[PDB]
């Protein structure tokens, strides 16, 4: 089945999730933040919907998407179980 | 170019990164933790290498991989910039 963290981590999908934090929005309005087409953004939103991260609603000529807390909680759980302590310890070893 | 968070988030790659926290390991030894073939695991390790998350070394008949802190620091930075406050607030709205 779809893993929420794998799906969400795609960089356009990350940005779509951030954009939706300001509330439910139309496909066309979200799509205006990217060089990619409406159709491209629509397909990313369908993938996020299948993963349980966003939820669609239709009202007339607009399709709206909003974040689903249920999916976000599973996303955060997957990242928390992935990111074990030694990974934080290694990050602290990094130079720049 | 490769985004470390997108690459790392693939579920086999997440587990390979966790496994490597116990130290540098051979391809065959890592591969023994999964139903997938050596060849499959080898290819995931090549992707992680290209993303700067792991580093290869050859000694005789073994190829060894180890975590690269430089890549892990960028991975953690990408997740931290993605996961904005409102996402934590929404996770707290989730039921179960
Ligand atoms: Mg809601
Ligand atoms: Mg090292």
């Amino acid at each position: 089945v779809l893993d929420q963290l794998e799906v969400a981590a795609e960089p356009t999908r990350r940005r779509l999730v951030q954009l939706l934090t300001s509330g439910e929005q139309t496909v066309n309005n979200l799509a205006a933040h990217f060089p990619a087409s409406r159709s491209a953004i629509s397909q990313h939103l369908r993938v996020l919907t299948e993963a349980g991260l966003v939820t669609p609603r239709k009202d007339g000529r607009f399709r709206y998407y909003r974040l689903d807390p249920q999916g976000l909680a599973q996303l955060r759980a997957l990242f928390d179980s992935f990111w074990i302590d030694e990974l934080d310890r290694l990050v602290a070893d990094a130079t720049e």
